[PDB]
């Protein structure tokens, strides 16, 4: 009611930039080309989100729907700048963007969570523990699969559901 | 008949790291992250191609299905190693990829070329020419849509098609 809350919208291609801004700020994300935010902008925007405040990126969520089975969503990357830390933006990203028509029959949620990402760990398993659904851990992609010279985590398997996304 | 052909398969996500090395060297083109490469071989293998020589990877395309209009397959990145240049890999890929079974149904191929990349322009017209499928060459994103400090060139939409692609 004062013009400081969050706000919350698909991105569009044009936000390609700032999105990358944003992941870069984070330092500790896996930044992606510009063009690749560009283009998750363009073609997979009904499934990800933009939390903007004071005219600010300060929130993103990709995600897709998997091509072979379309019932399950991954969520790809969520990232919130460091200054807007626990304000529940992560959540209400999470939570919008399972409010979206494009997520309609949705019966999973997939995603990957590094052990040192604490907060996403929390948002994921948060989710599922105030809906009621079933959470699954698994070992998903080890360390040893990434690049000789970085120092990557493992990306530990989250599945959420069964459930159905009903609208 | 040697062991000396170029051989061609769907990656799986253990190919990521050997696939963001290839576009790494290729030093012309948006270098996503591994783990980008990871899931694009994990979830969008039945639409991307790896191009194999003696154990090395020589060419990568990845491609998916526009989620909102799927009968569109966009073809994100195409590369071909320095050393094997002008062998016909770039267009064995796309047309490999072409014949795939998941792009059953596409009518449009939709893909952005960097005025730069002159092999990519002859690979997607020339495609189009010898198939007679219309091609049109359109505004795509603008080299200014690109980070502040970045030096991107424009990315010109090219778009083939209609046409019906039988299994
Ligand atoms: C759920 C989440 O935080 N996924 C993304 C992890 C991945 N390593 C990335 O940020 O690209
Ligand atoms: C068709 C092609 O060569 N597309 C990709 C261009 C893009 N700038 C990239 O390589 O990410």
């Amino acid at each position: 009611d004062t013009g400081t809350e969050v706000v919350y919208r698909r991105p569009e291609a044009r936000d390609g930039t700032r999105v990358w801004e944003l992941i870069r700020d984070t330092g500790s994300l896996d930044l992606n080309s510009p063009y690749c935010y560009m283009l998750l902008g363009d073609y997979f925007n009904d499934t990800c989100m933009i939390a903007e405040h004071e005219g600010d990126i300060v929130g993103f969520i990709s995600a897709f729907r998997s091509p072979r089975n379309p019932e399950t969503l991954f969520v790809w990357q969520v990232a919130v700048a460091s200054s807007h830390r626990r304000q529940g933006i992560a959540k209400a990203m999470l939570t919008g963007l399972m409010n979206q028509k494009a997520c309609h029959g949705v019966r999973f949620i997939e995603t990957t969570v590094s052990p040192s990402n604490m907060a996403s760990r929390r948002l994921f398993l948060g989710y599922a523990e105030e809906k009621s659904i079933p959470s699954t851990v698994t070992v998903g992609y080890g360390a040893e699969m990434f690049p000789d010279g970085t120092t990557h985590e493992d990306e530990p398997l989250f599945v959420i559901g069964p459930f159905f996304n009903d609208i």
